[PDB]
Formats: C-alpha cells, sequence, structure tokens
C-alpha cells in the first residue's frame, strides 16, 4: 500500500474514463447505497469535478479499503472489464 500511488490509481483511471463517462460514473454512485459518510457527498463538486477531481472526492470521503472496491464495482456497472483490471491489481491491492 502506497500513499502516492493510492490517490494516483483513482485519478489514473478516471483519467481514462471521463469525457461522458464520468456523468454515468456519477450516477451509478447515486444508485448505490450510500454509506455514511457517502451520503453527504459533495454532489456540487462531483458535477463539475472531472477525473482526478471525482477520484479526490472518494478519497475525501471513504477509506481505501472501501474506496479500492467502491471504484471497482462502478466500472463493474459500465461494463468497463479493461481498465477495471487495472484498477483490481492496482487499487485493490488484496495482500492484508
Amino acid at each position: 500500500m502506497t500513499s502516492p500511488q493510492l490517490e494516483w490509481t483513482l485519478q489514473t483511471l478516471l483519467e481514462q474514463l471521463n469525457e461522458d463517462e464520468l456523468k454515468s460514473f456519477k450516477s451509478l454512485l447515486w444508485a448505490f447505497p450510500l454509506e455514511d459518510v457517502l451520503q453527504k457527498t459533495p454532489w456540487s463538486e462531483v458535477e463539475e469535478a472531472d477525473g482526478k477531481k471525482l477520484a479526490e472526492i472518494l478519497v475525501n470521503t471513504s477509506s481505501e479499503n472501501w474506496i479500492r472496491n467502491a471504484t471497482v464495482n462502478i466500472l463493474e456497472e459500465m461494463n468497463l472489464t479493461e481498465l477495471c483490471k487495472m484498477a483490481k491489481a492496482e487499487m485493490m491491492e488484496d495482500g492484508q
């Protein structure tokens, strides 16, 4: 587990998917049960937030262990395998 690469992995995925993609992503994110702090997730930021900025909002709320699964589930919901398997290799490092 790292600290820079941690948040970097998020942005890297979200810099690959964003154009009209993030618009979907945000909506899918608003479709799953937002847990405690996610319930107050600043949509005002997420609105104008793109790519890096959106990743920032994910690490703004939850712990990496939740996010590393969270971001993946959204990609899964977008039928994104390719770049999601990048996340499954990087973000969600299954160690301990």
